[PDB]
């Protein structure tokens, strides 16, 4: 479990914040230039507060596949010139599975926080807050609310992002490569 949490933590240092649209408080990742990912019921609009500070969102992409399921993913690009360190490289290109993984959060309720969720899984489609939904990683935690937009990890790799849960199990939209240029 111990490289997976060092990679975490440098990770989130590097490229993670703590936003707030209207709809809540979410971890939000960083991903290359002023591209960053929050789940897709963040749905931010013009401006968002990114660490307390109003930020514009110049566009906003909620991602779905090639038949148009939902994936729980809304891609923006920010108003602000400081670039992101580009982690496309930690992300696949199609969904990882493995035996251990460290689910990050930073929000004002949970701050810079790690929690050791045990193993992946690609666990496919699932109907997710009554909408159909696919490429869902579950993981067994005892899961919160608050925790939406953390930063699902193994030792260099970059898996997803938490967007969902109830009880004990835990899902993360998987982050794949091909979802940015
Ligand atoms: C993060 C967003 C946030 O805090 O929202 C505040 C209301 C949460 C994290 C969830 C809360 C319970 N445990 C978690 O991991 N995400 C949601 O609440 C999402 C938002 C969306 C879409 N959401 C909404 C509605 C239902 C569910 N859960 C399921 O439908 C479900 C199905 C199975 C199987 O397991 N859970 C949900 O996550
Ligand atoms: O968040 P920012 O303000 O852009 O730094
Ligand atoms: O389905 P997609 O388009 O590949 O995501
Ligand atoms: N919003
Ligand atoms: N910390």
């Amino acid at each position: 479990k111990g490289p997976a949490f060092e990679f975490a933590v440098a990770m989130m240092k590097r490229n993670a914040s703590t936003v707030k649209t209207e709809y809540g408080e979410f971890t939000m990742l960083g991903i290359y230039d002023r591209w960053a990912v929050l789940p897709r019921h963040a749905k931010p609009g013009p401006t968002i507060l990114m660490n307390d500070q109003e930020v514009g969102v110049l566009d906003a992409k909620e991602l779905v596949d090639k038949d148009g399921t939902n994936l729980e993913l809304t891609l923006l690009k920010l108003n602000r010139n400081e670039k992101f360190r580009d982690i496309r490289g930690f992300l696949a290109r199609e969904e990882v599975e493995v035996n251990e993984a460290v689910l990050a959060i930073n929000t004002s309720k949970f701050p810079n926080m790690y929690i050791p969720v045990g193993q992946v899984t690609d666990y496919g489609f699932l109907n997710l807050g009554g909408t159909p939904t696919k490429r869902m990683l579950v993981y067994n935690f005892p899961t919160r609310a608050g925790q939406c937009g953390g930063v699902l990890m193994s030792t260099g790799k970059v898996l997803g992002i938490h967007v969902g849960g109830n009880g004990h199990q835990g899902f993360s939209a998987a982050l794949l490569r091909h979802y940015f240029n």
